[PDB]
């Protein structure tokens, strides 16, 4: 160790000490001032920065792969080391503040954390291959595919642990990971295949399946196509054009009439997601606004939907099977916030997943000719199937549900593991993570296009049977309303690094979660807090004073 004082310019200067991964390269060890709250961020301490790649080489593909980390350990430090997860393919290297979700503006940092984060093993300005689809194009090479499966976030969080050990003089206290989407899918893997690196774990909306979105993907787009007015320049259907904004709110609200009041208030919430789920079905639904059928009985009107419409959102909603019926995915809940309206604004945050934006005359859904799409080609079918950008609606629209979904389980060549071995996270088997008093909140919007809430809640009821007691270590918690991992008329605003912190530090189990909407003109209001519940437990009113207020709401099985 450098005879220099810990924590300070010269401590971390030093760092550009032994690594744990050999080919560990500093490019950046910087001492930076405290720096002032901006509009979007709050206030930063004094802290070093630091900024390098591990384990530089060249992929079969004949590109540069490398695992960048960023990493900030303040002057005045709290003890606790924090991760942030990651984002879509991952692929870019972000300030390394520490977010933690929630739409909250504070930083882990902000909170004196050291804080890391990783770009996940490849450069999306490098690893950019035109005949490969792009930003995608790391599942071209063997290793980069472990690396964003896995082992980037493990050779990070061993970098990061030895350089907060030699900057500060000792190990952090305690280790906290927090990601949604693709972030919650690491923290999932985390918790089950590295189990003593994190001892508390946010896992918001996670993609712990998500070699099986693009399955669910081809299946949505070949479910709405029939629905879709007009064609692409390459001649495949819009499926933006399937439904209007008008007609969606139209289903949402639809669901509402069927659905609002199983929680026993009429707020615009759908609480009791169960309930709603047993009883909507939109071919047999009133238009509670004139309790005419919401499908039409004739001509398409603004009051309805088309029986094309009706079949191909129920078909949609399903989720796939292959020609003998079984799934390949899940299904998913019908929810309000497939809709929504604020002021003259739709909500796109549901619809931008499956359908895309309605005013295009090309398609631009994730899931039809968009990122999730090319991933699904490049990155989680083995072997790879890299073709121009021009040809994955059509790819989409031929894909065989017999055939297709075996590649997520397949090898072949030098592609050695399968997408489902290196990224699936499905393990219930969490002995390791509970027994050293490790600590999980899982969250999940009910109106997730991306991945299904009620996925997230079949593995929670999987771990439950696994693990009797599990509620102990790792709790749900569902919101109603929101949209893939922000948006939507619901509470989808909140704090979970509190929680978490108290949970790892003091046993303090969170029975619930305070929430806030971060678009309450859903619901024509200037605020509105909630208690989000875990799962199975639902927001209960408690029967009169401001149904916009938290303290008139607790935590209950449903009715
Ligand atoms: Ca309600």
């Amino acid at each position: 160790p450098p005879p220099v004082p810990l924590a300070s310019r010269a401590a971390c200067e030093a760092l550009k000490m032994v690594w744990p991964n050999a080919a560990t390269v500093v490019e950046v060890a910087a001492w930076r001032d405290a720096a002032p709250a901006t509009a979007s961020a709050a206030a930063l301490p004094e802290h070093c920065e630091v900024s390098g790649a591990i384990a530089k080489r060249t992929g079969i593909d004949g590109y540069p792969y490398e695992i960048k980390f960023r990493l900030r350990m303040p002057a005045e430090w709290n003890g606790r080391f924090f991760m942030e997860g990651g984002s879509g393919t991952n692929g870019s290297l972000s300030a390394a503040t520490g977010s933690i979700g929630g739409g909250q503006i504070a930083s882990a940092l902000s909170r004196n954390f050291a804080t890391i984060a990783t770009d996940g093993g490849h450069d999306n300005a490098v690893n950019d291959n035109p005949d490969a689809l792009g930003t995608v194009a790391f599942g071209l090479d063997p290793q980069a595919r472990l690396d964003m499966g896995y082992n980037s976030y493990d050779q990070v969080t061993q970098a990061g642990k030895a350089a907060v050990a030699r900057f500060y003089g000792r190990a952090a206290d305690k280790s906290y990971f927090i990601g949604c989407s693709e972030g919650g899918r690491e923290g999932m893997m985390l918790s089950q295949r590295f189990p003593s690196h994190y001892d508390g774990i946010v896992a918001g909306a996670p993609g712990y399946q998500l070699p099986k979105a693009g399955i669910s993907g081809a299946w949505t787009t070949q479910s709405l196509a029939p629905a879709a007015v007009g064609l692409d320049a390459q001649g495949v259907p819009l499926i933006n054009k399937s439904f209007s904004d008008a007609d969606l709110h139209l289903l949402s609200q639809a669901i509402l009439g069927t659905c609002d009041a199983l929680d026993g208030l009429a707020d615009g919430i759908v609480d009791n997601y169960r309930a709603c789920q047993a009883a909507f079905d939109p071919a047999t639904a009133a238009n509670p606004a004139n309790g005419q059928a919401l499908q039409c009985v004739g001509a398409k009107t603004a009051d309805c939907l088309s029986p094309v419409q009706v079949t191909a959102i129920k078909r949609a909603m399903a989720g796939p099977v292959n020609s003998a019926g079984t799934p390949l995915y899940n299904r998913w809940a019908w929810d309000a916030g497939m809709s929504g309206l604020s002021g003259t604004t739709y909500n796109q945050g549901w619809r931008s997943w499956w359908l895309g934006s309605f005013n295009s005359s090309a398609n631009n859904a994730q899931r039809v000719s968009g990122f999730s799409a090319r991933s699904w080609l490049v990155d989680f079918a083995t072997p790879p199937e890299p073709m121009p950008m021009t040809q994955v609606a059509a790819r989409m629209m031929k894909f065989d549900f017999d055939i297709d979904p075996l590649k997520i389980w397949a090898t072949s060549g030098q592609f050695t593991q399968s997408s489902m071995d290196w990224h699936g996270a499905t393990s219930t088997d969490l002995a390791a993570f509970r027994d050293r008093g490790g600590k999980m909140i899982l969250y999940h919007g009910m109106s997730d296009a991306a991945f299904s809430a009620l996925d997230t809640a079949d593995y929670y009821e999987r771990l439950g049977a696994a693990m009797p007691g599990a509620a102990g270590f790792a709790r749900l918690f569902l919101v109603p309303g929101m949209n893939h991992c922000s948006g939507g008329p619901g509470t989808d605003r909140f704090d979970m690094l509190t929680p978490l912190v108290a949970w790892v530090e003091r046993g303090e189990a969170p029975d619930q979660i305070s929430a806030w909407s971060g678009t309450p003109g859903y619901f024509g209001v200037a605020a509105r807090t909630r208690p989000l519940c875990p799962y199975p437990q639902i927001a209960r009113y408690k029967g009169s004073g401001d149904i916009n207020t938290e303290a008139n709401f607790a935590c209950a099985a449903p009715p």
